[PDB]
């Protein structure tokens, strides 16, 4: 078959890179034909991800979570194995899974893929086996570009993080309440339902955990960078979860503004914080899905959200080491 | 090409009135001609062979496939889709094939009737092994109208009382979900809600009365329904309930078993006579070892389903009749 670069509505352009890049079709179109030009394709698809950072594969017959596993099988690329901390994710086939995100009517701010972990994916896929019915994007953002307008804008802001990071704090039930923007509880995001075996998890993963009266947790992470160096393109990203913290760890058990602070415990500046989470909207590309897309995103230049919706709606995907 | 469904006998089975539970097809040794077994010819002849299957599903109580080329998941659809059943109506791997939703591997799963306090509860369902467990995991079997002779044979009383009084199910559910729980869902993932209200009518929809703890959690009361069917295709009596289940499985930090499940007016069965009830079970059952490729059917009005503790690998999809 082929593979053909083309052009959208949303994709932007940076230093002549679209962003995402766009791979359609131009034997007839079939599933194996596919995955075998992925093969076929790999110094190509590797470049090109390297110079966009992010590439939706539209029009190939991607029908099925097993169809979409044999798309993430065909690329090669080493499955990462889950040690938790994540939201409750439900396996599918092979290396590809499913979870519930927070409520279908929320915002889910902007992030990188297990940004406090660390052995964190560097790459992901994310794909559409149903549609959604109204909105439920998955907006995406250059983490790079990021950081060169907000040294730009609050030069000395960047500067403190650069020397002082930042400190986590996320309270966790004892259970999972679907109802959060983050409501994974301790049990499930250690996968473990002992103390001991528990608290020794979250050292391994480097939080300071600390029982709760009402069978509760409260983690504390960090100092921890906020400006990260993506070696392969040789650039700093904005690899941290200020916002998501700031303005999504909210909910009964933590407070928006005490999620996150410096790393030395001084508060953040709510002005700064949103100027931030401005910058990201400003730059983000939400491209509209559809049934049977393939996203291609390296996690070292790209952090992820999703726009509220109105079910159905079913998106996969699947974590690269 | 023709292909032939041969009828086998395999170790595990066994007989009543005659005929093999479960009944065991796979495609000969030496046929004249030598077919090439494929999953296509395979899924030709379950269409041309329709009237023989109904036959031996309907005699048999379940019906075993053995041999052939199901080799993935898309495969098993195909099988799933020359039946002919109609699909019941709504994780999803293809098609009308699907994970369930499981329990660790070292837990056994107690015997049950698939969706039992479902109204709409599927006629017929579909297992398939695409990867063999190393250890146990069999999905053993049994039918549904023997346990009910040999319970109403040797507690006349009790199941006298059964069918008049039927039976209560409780269940304390929290409004989180508890992750480390068989029945760990709270009434949020329950009824799909935040509002107690809505909740609460949903729950009545679905033929049940929803308390408010004041722990912020639910107490649910199913009944008084009956423990006992009618198979009106086979004519007879079927153990139509989750007695035996709720009574040895349905505990956690917020649910006693012991009291998860009564007699319809809230008096509490003998516990000597619901082990006696897991006894039978386990005797009438048939735990056939899983080999990759084979994909069972079962009636669901006349064969309860459990699962054995297992060492992983092991993978097997389902599907769900109307
Ligand atoms: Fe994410
Ligand atoms: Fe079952």
């Amino acid at each position: 078959l082929l593979l053909v670069e083309t052009p959208i509505p949303q994709q932007k352009h940076y230093e002549s890179k679209p962003f995402p890049a766009v791979i359609s079709p131009p034997p007839a179109l079939s599933l194996p034909l596919f995955t075998q030009t992925i093969k076929t394709q790999k110094h190509y698809l590797d470049s090109l991800l390297h110079e966009s950072g992010a590439v939706l594969f539209r029009g190939f017959p991607v029908n099925s979570a097993d169809d979409f596993n044999d798309v993430v099988e065909a690329f090669g690329f080493d499955e990462l194995p889950y040690v938790g901390g994540a939201a409750p994710r439900t396996s599918v086939v092979g290396r590809v899974f499913t979870a519930n995100e927070s409520p279908p009517d929320q915002k889910i701010p902007f992030h990188h893929e297990m940004a406090q972990v660390r052995e964190f994916p560097s790459k992901l896929f994310f794909y559409c086996e149903i549609e959604p019915k109204c909105g439920g994007e998955t907006p995406i953002v250059l983490s790079h570009v990021v950081y060169e307008r907000m040294k730009d804008k609050h030069p000395e802001f960047v500067q403190r993080l650069e020397e002082h990071g930042l400190l986590y704090v996320r309270v966790l039930g004892e259970d999972d309440d679907p109802s959060s923007p983050i409501g994974r509880g301790w049990k499930s995001t250690f996968l473990t339902h002992d103390k001991n075996l528990a608290e020794q998890r979250a050292v391994d993963l480097g939080m300071k955990l600390e029982w709760t009266e009402d069978g509760g947790a409260k983690t504390v992470m960090g100092p921890i960078p906020a400006i990260k160096y993506d070696e392969s393109r040789n650039r700093k990203v904005w690899f941290n979860s200020m916002v998501a913290a700031y303005t999504g760890w909210e909910d009964k058990r933590n407070d928006p503004r005490k999620a996150v602070t410096f790393g030395d415990g001084k508060p953040l500046p709510a002005d700064i914080v949103h100027d931030c989470l401005r910058i990201l909207e400003e730059e983000c590309v939400a491209v509209p899905w559809q049934r049977g897309d393939v996203l291609l995103i390296d996690n070292w230049a790209v952090l992820h959200s999703r726009r509220p919706f109105d079910p159905p709606r079913r998106v996969l995907a699947s974590l690269c080491k």
